[PDB]
C-alpha cells in the first residue's frame, strides 16, 4: 500500500514521497498523459506500468511487508498480489535512489497541458 511505499522511498531517497514524488513530472503521482520529463519521472512511468500489469490487485491499499538485509530490500512471502506489488516499488525506489543526482525542482507541480504525447507501456 502507499504506506509501505512511502516509507521505502524516504529511506531510499531521504526526500518524502509526498510532495517530492507525489506531484513530479508527468507521471510521479498523477500518471495519466505524456512523454516523462526525466529519468525520476521514467521511474514513475515504469512504476504505473508495473501496476498496470496487476489488474486485480490493490497497489494503493494493500499492505505488504518487506525487510532490510543491510540495505537489500526484501520482499516477504504474502498473498501473490502482495509479493508483485511490492517488487514493483521495490523497483521505483531503487530507480529514485538511482537518479536522485538529476531530481529536479522545476518538475515540481508540473503543469498538465505540458503532459501530452504517447507512450506504451
Ligand atoms: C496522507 C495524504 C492525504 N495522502 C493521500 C494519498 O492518496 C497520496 O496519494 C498517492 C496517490 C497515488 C500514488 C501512486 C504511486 N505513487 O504510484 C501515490 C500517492
Amino acid at each position: 500500500s502507499l504506506l509501505e511505499f512511502g516509507k521505502m522511498i524516504l529511506e531510499e531517497t531521504g526526500k518524502l514521497a509526498i510532495p517530492s514524488y507525489s506531484s513530479y513530472g508527468c507521471y510521479c503521482g498523477w500518471g495519466g498523459k505524456g512523454t516523462p520529463k526525466d529519468a525520476t519521472d521514467r521511474c514513475c512511468f515504469v512504476h504505473d506500468c508495473c501496476y498496470g500489469n496487476l489488474p486485480d490487485c490493490n497497489p494503493k491499499s494493500d499492505r505488504y511487508k518487506y525487510k532490510r538485509v543491510n540495505g537489500a530490500i526484501v520482499c516477504e512471502k504474502g498473498t501473490s498480489c502482495e509479493n508483485r506489488i511490492c517488487e514493483c516499488d521495490k523497483a521505483a525506489a531503487i530507480c529514485f535512489r538511482q537518479n536522485l543526482n538529476t531530481y529536479s525542482k522545476k518538475y515540481m507541480l508540473y503543469p498538465d497541458f505540458l503532459c501530452k504525447g504517447e507512450l506504451k507501456c
